[PDB]
């Protein structure tokens, strides 16, 4: 009961910042949507920035995700596929982080320091595997930053690609790997 | 004078549409920015929505001319001022990227309306780099690949930075060009 009553105010929190971002979110438009007191809210996460963090904390990309290479026996396209299937998939399930990350990215704000390890920690791995498929001969690409570049966009924000999509004539993932394999 | 007091108008909305988007933003603040009266502000745009589309109007890439033609259908030279128009008046115009998105995400109605001003640019870019293609200058995987990467860029400059950040000075245009003309 304590549980699924943090859980409701987080779900709310993620829905009504995702709707109308930081700002134009009040904590009592959140308790409203979770059908609780503002004092109920204040009490499990103590103020509006906080329960923002907490937002990124419980829907924002899985710390402790397994090292795709090596789980894939070092196959980089299957280490790669497995890996953006996650992610999208991620995405699509919780799109307010993509939405509300790339967002904050442009205010450059102070929250952007606290946000950043929940939807940033996997590019670490991202280089890696990528660097493995170059050196395997198997990926192909102008630099890492570009491509990078690229990729975290589509992942953070698959509703450009849509849009692009629109205006010039799919899967992502196979999209994302046939741009790497074109040789 | 009528002219005068538009001008004033829009240079407000688009401050303050820029500082916390369509939905964050009245036509209440607006007009006070402006230091005009509500109902008359209003009145001269027909509402908020139109003064919204007329910010972009204004503001956008309504403008240019053709780069292909310009530069003598040299597609090198032709991107080269092209991605330099673009990404100077983005420069100069960071709402009209940043509004992009929040509408990008929702979807809008508003989103068919503003479009009008980012259209014309990209099927300039689409045919620069397909003259390119032809006169085998430039090599790509496919043109909606392309054109979603350069366009995330001119449109989203703070997220290139951002991934600059964390992945290893320089000209973003060449940076462009480069990964065009790469063999």
């Amino acid at each position: 009961s304590r549980e699924q009553t943090m859980e409701n105010i987080l779900k709310a929190a993620k829905k009504k910042f995702g709707e109308r971002g930081y700002e134009g979110t009040s904590i009592q438009e959140i308790a409203k949507e979770a059908k609780v007191n503002v004092a109920m809210a204040s009490y499990y996460f103590n103020g509006k920035e906080n329960l923002y963090y907490e937002v990124f904390k419980k829907y924002g990309l899985a710390n402790e995700l397994p090292n795709f290479l090596e789980k894939n026996q070092f196959n980089p396209i299957n280490a790669l596929r497995e890996y953006l299937t996650v992610f999208t998939t991620h995405i699509k399930e919780n799109p307010e982080i993509g939405t509300l990350a790339y967002e904050e990215i442009i205010k450059e704000s102070a929250r952007l320091e606290k946000i950043k390890p929940y939807f940033i920690g996997s590019f670490e791995q991202l280089k890696e595997i990528l660097q493995e498929g170059e050196k395997q001969g198997v990926f192909h690409f102008f630099s890492i930053n570009h491509t990078i570049h690229w990729i975290t966009s589509i992942v953070l924000f698959p509703k450009f690609k849509k849009f692009i999509d629109g205006l010039v004539p799919g899967d992502l993932v196979s999209r994302i790997i046939s741009a790497l394999t074109d040789k």
